């Protein structure tokens, strides 16, 4: 297991514009489009960010790619936020996928709030982090996902996604 499989079991991958589970204008493996309503919004941004005019619709292989770019994005951004950089730098290999899937799912800024989780778990308390971080509407909406991810950071193992 790595972080790409990880990401790839909880967000699946679909190869047209459809709506994430906020209601989203999404594509492929779990990549935003936009926040707004509109499709047709959503099919500019796709096209822009394909460099093609594709109506929607894009190959398996696009779909990789832009996986590919947002996985490096989420590591970056984490390396180069003050907040979240200690806590990655502390944190084992299988943890820090832990944090990399939160951070794609909500972003850097949202992540950046747990603030008593992300100090707990630099302090690796982990069964107290597992207990706060469950304390979130991030929890409440997708609470299956979620408790992978708590698994993942209470045990150090990759149990919950075998
Ligand atoms: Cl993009
Ligand atoms: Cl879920």
């Amino acid at each position: 297991m790595n972080i790409f499989e990880m990401l790839r079991i909880d967000e699946g991958l679909r190869l047209k514009i459809y709506k994430d589970t906020e209601g989203y204008y999404t594509i492929g493996i779990g990549h935003l489009l936009t926040k707004s309503p509109s499709l047709n919004a959503a099919k500019s941004e796709l096209d822009k960010a394909i460099g093609r005019n594709t109506n929607g619709v894009i190959t398996k292989d696009e779909a990789e790619k832009l996986f590919n770019q947002d996985v490096d994005a989420a590591v970056r951004g984490i390396l180069r936020n003050a907040k979240l950089k200690p806590v990655y730098d502390s944190l084992d290999s299988v943890r820090r996928a832990a944090l990399i899937n939160m951070v794609f799912q909500m972003g850097e800024t949202g992540v950046a709030g747990f603030t008593n989780s992300l100090r707990m778990l630099q302090q690796k308390r982990w069964d107290e982090a597992a207990v706060n971080l469950a304390k979130s509407r991030w929890y409440n909406q997708t609470p299956n996902r979620a408790k992978r991810v708590i698994t993942t950071f209470r045990t150090g193992t990759w149990d919950a996604y075998k």
